[PDB]
């Protein structure tokens, strides 16, 4: 099926007493395999900002393990995001 699929953008490991300001983007990701039962509202696409320090920066977006499906393309790859301290 490679079904091509449209992925909310989620943060993890957020700075505490920080804030994203940045209204975080949807993602499309293409994919070889699979899959007759994978929600794909349930499924999520997700920047890292694990120690990182209020400003703007990239972030690499990267998408959560899907069952019997391999990501073979992410776009966006990267997304500009501004941290600001509470």
């Amino acid at each position: 099926r490679d079904p091509t699929l449209t992925l909310s953008l989620i943060a993890k490991n957020t700075p505490a007493n920080s804030m994203i300001m940045t209204k975080l983007p949807s993602v499309r990701v293409k994919t070889e395999g699979y899959n007759p039962s994978i929600n794909v509202n349930e499924l999520f696409a997700y920047v890292d900002l694990s120690g990182s320090e209020p400003g703007e920066h990239d972030y690499e977006v990267k998408v959560e393990p899907i069952p019997n499906i391999k990501i073979v393309e992410i776009s966006p790859r990267v997304v500009t995001l501004q941290l600001e301290h509470h």
